[PDB]
């Protein structure tokens, strides 16, 4: 019925945690080689997302929908460990080493991921821009739940500090949907079309992303 | 650098201070039906500055870089009062009503001035956007000190609470200036035309909107 239902209904299928890399992660199945690929190319995503806010709000001239935006990129990049830091002890926990992770070239699955947001934040909806990052940022709580989980029991992460990221994702990113999911409401220019056209995309990108391994 | 020093002397030489308006307004010759011009379409700007800010950010890759912008744009943006919020107390202190200045259209004049900055700011060199903020943002120190002593010495101001944006900008845009001008060395790629370009232009651009309210 109403678009944001809709909205929330294409992610629940669409949703990451089905995907295979997750079943197999969450079963354990997952090699060391492989958990190390994964995390290096997913650094450009890492570092580009400051940026999916940014140019939302660059465009926006609700300023109480500017304030939360804010809030948003605050706390992926203000101070330190910010989200990109925070990334990084993930990395190397992973036994990449940061010269590695400097020198890894990300793939043309990691660059479509990152094309797929940059293009809606940067596209003329900006309802649809937010409810690009509403549809990644919704599914996070339960990947980074169940993510740790699967690093404790088969990944032998026994140092919490490890994987300090996902821990701070399992919360902040319950704020960020729901203020995002107010943001749409407030963004919104006859232009619900565009809003579920962006789920769509994301979460069929997000999926092309995951399938670059398996 | 030299390219930093010829866009000192940018600004050195066409400073807000010396247009006729300000002359004007230090040596008191200014009306008060003027100042409401003036503080109404500045709003404009003033809710529009954000946005060059994080239209630089959106754009950049360098995560240094990033976060002075960030910082700037916290300085700008968030928490209450903002400098938008700051800015409304000033208009209101002025004799405006919430309700004029919310009415009020901005002038051509004023919808000029944003129109040059957020070219630079959405442009291709982000050493030139970075620029066009600092050919405005190193002025602002000591333009707020000055209009300070005008709103007290001539317009007859007692409360401090109303001019709190100029009082917060005589200090926090020394930070922004010094930091902008690390950002342009920072994002420089082989562009000091363009970083001097923006320089002219908006320098030139502020004039034009400080003769609006002249007649
Ligand atoms: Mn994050
Ligand atoms: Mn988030
Ligand atoms: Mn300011
Ligand atoms: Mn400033």
């Amino acid at each position: 019925m109403n678009f944001l239902d809709q909205l929330d209904l294409i992610i629940q299928n669409k949703h990451m945690l089905e995907h295979t890399f997750y079943v197999k992660w969450s079963k354990g199945e997952l090699t060391k080689e492989q958990l190390q690929a994964y995390a290096k190319d997913y650094y450009l995503h890492i570092k580009a997302f400051p940026k999916y806010l940014s140019a939302i709000h660059s465009r926006c001239d609700d300023l109480e929908a500017r304030k939360l935006l804010l809030d948003n990129l605050m706390d992926e990049e203000n101070g330190y460990p910010n989200h990109i830091d925070l990334w990084k002890q993930f990395v190397f926990a992973l036994g990449v080493t940061p010269e590695e992770l400097e020198a890894h070239e990300p793939s043309e699955a990691a660059k479509a991921k990152v094309a797929t947001f940059m293009r809606w934040c940067t596209g003329d909806s900006l309802a649809a821009g937010v409810a690009a990052l509403y549809s990644y940022e919704s599914q996070i709580p339960r990947i980074a739940r169940e993510k740790i989980r699967g690093l404790t029991e088969y990944f032998g992460f026994s140092n919490p500090e490890d994987y300090a990221y996902f821990t701070e994702h399992e919360e902040a990113d319950v704020r960020h949907a729901r203020e995002e999911k107010a943001l749409i409401e407030m963004l919104l220019k006859d232009d619900a079309d565009k809003v579920l056209e962006a789920s769509q995309e994301v979460t069929q990108s997000l999926y092309g992303f995951l399938d670059s391994f398996l």
